């Protein structure tokens, strides 16, 4: 949204160590074939913990999705900054833990990356 998608595309390289954005036709829009985390194509508005081919979600992420968490900009920028804290607050369970061990230190980068995803990773 108010973020800068081009700056986001650059900031997304950090995420490629574990993620990929491949569309429904098999085209790689961003990534290096890493499969640690789920495919981010179609994340916008997706219920957390539901990508059909990702078999590595933790129980905290599955729980949050069951609670009704779908990815929007406000939840996405809180989550990428500290995934385990975010999951504990949302879920209401303090023992919750995220499998994503990367924390994005800059808020601006979080908003830019969200604007980049609204440009390339929205599924119809
Ligand atoms: C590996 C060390 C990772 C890096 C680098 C990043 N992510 Fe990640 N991400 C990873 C895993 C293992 C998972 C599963 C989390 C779990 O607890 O189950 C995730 C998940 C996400 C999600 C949720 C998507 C969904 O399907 O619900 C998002 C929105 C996400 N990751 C975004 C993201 C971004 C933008 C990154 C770069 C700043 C990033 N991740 C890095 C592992 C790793």
């Amino acid at each position: 949204q108010e973020g800068d998608p081009e700056a986001g595309a650059k900031a997304f390289n950090q995420c490629q160590t574990c993620h990929v954005i491949v569309d429904d036709s098999g085209t790689t829009i961003a990534g290096r074939n890493a499969k640690t985390g789920p495919n981010l194509y179609g994340v916008v508005g997706r219920t957390a913990g539901t990508q059909a081919d990702f078999k590595g979600y933790g129980e905290g992420m599955k729980e949050a999705g069951a609670k009704g968490l779908a990815w929007d900009e406000e939840h996405f920028v809180q989550y990428v900054q500290d995934p385990t804290k975010f999951l504990k607050e949302y879920t209401g369970d303090a023992k919750a833990k995220g499998k994503m061990t990367f924390k994005l230190k800059k808020e601006a980068d979080a908003h830019n990356i969200w604007a980049y995803l609204q440009q390339v990773a929205v599924r119809p």
